């Protein structure tokens, strides 16, 4: 297996919401044509590979992860030949496309849950996880374990007809499959993966990749949140006794016979479990993204929020940037996504204009500096902030956010101070401050749309949006198509490179290192912090030279960091 890597592991990843980038037809609702119409945008950015969301048949309980058809387009995005022209679209402008790849569950609505829930005599009853129900002490009917869905609620939905629970880890309207069963394997690689890569695409990300598989014995979950009747199971789900079996089943009927890339989301907490996913000579997937830098602001399971610890972000970010280079693995890095709040809000400033366009480049500076691949987010680029605290919890449209909110509701009797810190705790972290359209321009709603969008546009778009800042020389736009630059030009170091931690014990400015083969080292500072601080890089280096800094070079002052100036020289 001699394969074309080259162009995944320095390629920079621009993933696609469709639902939320361009209305082409003024229904509210982002499309296909839309996104074709916008190519040339995303090519202007830097991107060599579009990450499309998913956009297939659904009915959209969580926004195209419930699919009901593997071979359909979900109607609003447009028609099936849409779909085959947006390929042909990508690759006229030298774009590669991958796709999403969400086979642990089916929506509720797939054909093939509607045959398997019909009977418990039916062919495919055994395609999804049928249990039989539990009785407690008093003889009331309990589900067979102590399992949470991720989306809130027991994982477990009792279906009145065939007197049987079947499970789900995300919503009830997403069933999860039954991976023994092989016969369910062969359709889910059928309909799911070669259909897709016999029309053509660049490969996959692929949705949960770590919980497919699992424990034959469904045990009951530890107490992970002290006192709580249900634990979320995703620490006993993850790497199954079937996982890597099924990874390596699916390299070997569909990833090795075309030329693709594949990124699975998250990742064992181990180098070692890693690798089992990512080591070239496993012959699995390509990369991971890992939760644990996205985790270092709040712990979802107890729904808080928390301080950023400075050595714990410095600990997590060497975890998984060690693989490039002492492995044959890789890792990706990336600061957004569809399921996070935006960057410059988590883990910079959005207080004021000059603080927006400030943060924009400073986290550009973090993440063109990491390596592996690369993956930004749409609006990342201009710098979209969370949706601020005047925007009411009926805009925050997303089930998670939805069913959070409603479950404090439910369980304080209304208890507005419950309420409050709930509505502050998504106000930072809801999956809705990436959902919230594209912002284009500054006509009605950001230019998205000529009708009314389905989520209600970012107020501060008529600041932040793609034309203020295409001809400014100095926009965050502007910042990230140089900082691209300067990374592809400089890949042995900033692509390829190996990270080492200096100044570990530092709580303000964290340092590290980016070194090539041939000797080639950069040092990088970035300073976090609301205020300047000393800084001396002669104690970290015995000769630097400044290649660029955040706030502009002539504005660099020598023994000192400014707030959030993130610097790049090269050293040695
Ligand atoms: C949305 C996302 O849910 C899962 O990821 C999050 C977990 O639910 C959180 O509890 C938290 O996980 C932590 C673990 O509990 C902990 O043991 C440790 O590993 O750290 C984790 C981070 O603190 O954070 C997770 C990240 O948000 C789930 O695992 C993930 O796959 C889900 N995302 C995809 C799944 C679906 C289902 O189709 C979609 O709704 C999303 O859009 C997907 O992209
Ligand atoms: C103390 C803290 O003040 C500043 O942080 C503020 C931000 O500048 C504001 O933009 C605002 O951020 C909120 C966003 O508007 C909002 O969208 C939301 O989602 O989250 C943000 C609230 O967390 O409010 C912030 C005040 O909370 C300042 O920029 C920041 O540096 C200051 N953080 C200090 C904390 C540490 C300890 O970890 C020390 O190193 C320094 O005192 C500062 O770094
Ligand atoms: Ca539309």
């Amino acid at each position: 297996q001699e394969r074309n890597t080259a162009w995944w592991r320095e390629g920079t990843v621009y993933q696609v919401y469709p639902s939320s980038f361009k209305d082409s037809n003024g229904d509210g609702i982002g499309d296909i044509p839309g996104i074709i119409s916008k190519l040339d945008y995303i090519k202007s950015v830097g991107t060599d590979i579009v990450w499309l969301s998913p956009h297939y048949k659904s009915p959209q309980v969580d926004m195209g992860y419930d699919i009901s058809d593997y071979k359909a387009i979900h109607e609003p995005y447009g028609t099936f030949d849409d779909c085959i022209k947006l390929i042909q679209e990508c690759h006229d402008r030298g774009l590669k496309i991958i796709f999403d790849l969400v086979v642990n569950h089916t929506s509720d609505q797939h054909e093939w849950f509607k045959q398997s829930r019909s009977s418990k005599s039916n062919a495919k009853r055994d395609w999804y996880i049928w249990k039989p129900a539990k009785y407690d002490e008093q003889g009331n009917r309990i589900p067979p374990n102590n399992w949470e869905s991720y989306f809130g609620g027991s994982a477990w939905e009792w279906d009145e007809e065939t007197q049987e629970y079947y499970l789900h880890l995300f919503a009830k309207e997403q069933p999860d499959i039954n991976w023994r069963n092989l016969q369910a394997r062969e359709a889910i690689y059928k309909d799911a993966i070669l259909f897709w890569l016999d029309r053509g695409i660049d490969g996959f990300r692929i949705d949960t990749v770590q919980i497919y598989s699992k424990p034959e014995d469904f045990p009951d979950a530890p107490e992970r949140v002290p006192g709580q009747k249900l634990q979320n199971p995703s620490i006993i789900v993850e790497t199954g006794p079937q996982l890597h079996e099924i990874l390596q089943e699916m390299n070997r009927k569909a990833f090795s016979k075309y030329d693709i890339m594949t990124v699975g989301e998250g990742s064992p907490p181990s180098l070692e479990k890693t690798l089992e996913y990512v080591s070239s000579s496993r012959h699995e997937i390509d990369m991971l993204f890992s939760f644990d830098f996205g985790a270092l602001d709040h712990r979802e399971i107890a729904h808080t929020l928390n301080d950023i610890d400075m050595v714990e972000m410095k600990e997590t970010v060497y975890r998984w940037q060690r693989l490039v280079g002492k492995t044959d693995g890789w890792t990706t890095f990336f600061l957004e996504n569809h399921d996070s709040g935006r960057s410059i809000s988590r883990f910079a400033s959005d207080a004021t204009p000059e603080a927006r366009n400030r943060s924009t480049k400073f986290l550009a500076v973090l993440q063109a500096t990491m390596s592996g691949t690369l993956y930004l987010y749409q609006g990342q680029e201009i710098g979209i902030p969370n949706l601020p605290d005047e925007v009411p919890i009926e805009e925050y449209k997303d089930v998670n956010s939805i069913n959070y909110y409603n479950a404090v509701k439910e369980d304080t009797k209304n208890d507005p101070d419950a309420l409050k810190k709930a509505k502050k705790y998504l106000q930072k972290v809801a999956r809705d401050h990436a959902r919230s359209p594209m912002q284009w321009d500054a006509s009605k709603h950001s230019g998205f749309t000529d009708g009314e969008p389905w989520m209600i546009v970012n107020p501060i778009y008529p600041e932040v949006n793609v034309a203020a800042q295409e001809w400014d020389a100095d926009s965050g736009l502007n910042f990230w198509r140089h900082i691209l630059k300067f990374r592809r030009q400089h890949k042995d170091v900033m692509v390829y490179g190996t990270l080492e931690v200096l100044d570990k014990e530092n709580t303000k400015v964290f340092t590290f290192t980016k070194a090539s083969e041939s000797g080639r080292t950069f040092l990088v500072a970035l300073n976090f912090t609301d205020k300047a601080v000393d800084y001396d890089v002669d104690q970290f280096a015995s000769k630097s030279t400044l290649l660029l800094s955040s706030i502009g070079n002539v504005h660099h002052k020598s023994g000192s960091l400014q707030p959030l100036e993130a610097v790049i020289f090269e050293i040695h």
